[PDB]
DNA sequence: TGGAATCCTTCCCCC
DNA sequence: GGGGGAAGGATTCC
């Protein structure tokens, strides 16, 4: 078990640069306009040069032009980079067969079928980092271990441009050394309850009584960390596929009033079927973001599968139904298509 | 901001 | 008691 992660480095901003080399050294932030005023929006990436002044993913726009007020901002141009993926998914397929495409920028390859070693997989790094570098003129990072898990972590370190092998022995003191914060799938909430359990390190987890853990994160979870913790976490390589598609667009006005709303939701509706595209989901969603960032969603899931005018009419209803139920304004609103056939 | 997975808890119908 | 749902929310990650 042998297991190899990539990682395409700032990669929103560095295909605009790849698009317009003009723009290299200098710092890019690739921007989500929501816009309601000037610059209201989010930061969806910046580049390192960018990203050593505290610039970075999420932080609204306002507040990145105040440390950076000349850098350069670019409004996302999702489609593009989704495409660009897609090409260098597919040199990688040709390195392996057994293949997990973990987001738009992330893959895990099962390399036990072509490899021997952690010098051989080293080496199939370096080959692949090059081939990319060549074809298509973008730099990624390579983490290497015998699972998932450490071959995430082992890039995580070695960003960016780097390469690195986490081997059976280095993963031994990790269990004991690693902020367990620092474990992917333990976000800040797991991080806090984790912290009031007395549980800083990997190691931790064994010292607990298991329906104690359960209690506090979820069984699934504990599993999670425990076998992680026991070298014994190796769930394998999957070709996962979209269970969902959806879009949820920003008001101009927080509102209450049903016809206000209506034709956000129709937009979103809208660009959802094109997405689909010859794809028939059998359940629709309504999202809602209230105005102070909570979501509610109303849902219906149905024993046909849905057309557009039906999407449309059954969107309203549910759409009614949040209203009725939650008596706060609304900030974001959009539609997520689940179940297909 | 915008997208999407997965888990958990609760409710329900019913052998 | 338990299987099998669905629905709504919570959490994470990119
Ligand atoms: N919070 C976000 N909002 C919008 N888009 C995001 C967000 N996080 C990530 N993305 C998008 C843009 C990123 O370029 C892409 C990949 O994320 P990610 O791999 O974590 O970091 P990154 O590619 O920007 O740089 P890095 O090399 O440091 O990991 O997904
Ligand atoms: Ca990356
Ligand atoms: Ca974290």
């Amino acid at each position: 078990m042998i297991v190899l992660f990539v990682d395409f480095d700032y990669f929103y901003a560095q295909v605009e640069e790849v698009l317009n080399p003009s723009l290299k050294g200098k710092p890019v932030v690739v921007c989500v306009f929501s816009g309601r005023f000037e610059d209201s929006g989010a930061v969806a990436t910046a580049n390192y040069e960018a990203r050593k002044f505290g610039v970075k993913a999420g932080i609204p726009i306002v507040e990145a032009k105040k440390i950076l007020p000349n850098a350069v901002y670019l409004p996302m141009r999702k489609e593009v980079y989704q495409q660009v993926s897609s090409r260098i998914m597919n040199l990688l397929r040709e390195y392996s067969e057994k293949i997990e495409i973990a987001s738009i920028d992330e893959a895990y390859l099962d390399i036990s079928d072509k490899v021997r070693d952690y010098r051989e997989a080293y080496n199939l790094g370096l080959e692949i980092k090059n081939k990319i570098l060549e074809k298509e003129k973008i730099t990624v990072t390579v983490g290497i271990s015998k699972n998932k898990v450490f071959a995430k972590i082992a890039a995580d370190m070695a960003k960016p441009n780097g390469i690195k092998v986490i081997d059976d022995e280095e993963v031994k003191r990790l269990i004991r050394e690693l902020d367990i914060a620092d474990v992917p799938g333990i976000g800040n909430i797991t991080a806090e309850k984790l912290k009031k359990l007395g549980i800083n390190k990997l190691v931790d987890t064994l010292s607990i009584e298991f329906d104690k853990l359960k209690g506090m994160i979820g069984e699934a979870k504990a599993k999670y960390l425990i076998s992680l913790a026991r070298d014994e976490y190796n769930e394998p390589i999957r070709t996962r596929v979209r269970k969902s598609i959806g879009r949820i667009v920003t008001m101009k006005r927080n509102s209450r009033n049903l016809e206000e709303i209506k034709p956000y939701l129709f937009r979103a509706i809208e660009e959802s079927y094109y997405k689909l595209d010859k794809r028939i989901p059998k359940a629709i969603h309504v999202v809602a973001v209230t105005e102070d960032l909570d979501i509610v969603s109303r849902g219906r899931t149905f024993p046909h599968g849905i057309s557009k005018e039906t999407a449309y009419s059954e969107s309203v209803k549910l759409l009614q139904k949040i209203l009725e139920e939650d008596e706060r304004k609304i900030r974001r609103i959009g539609v997520r298509f689940s179940k297909f056939i």
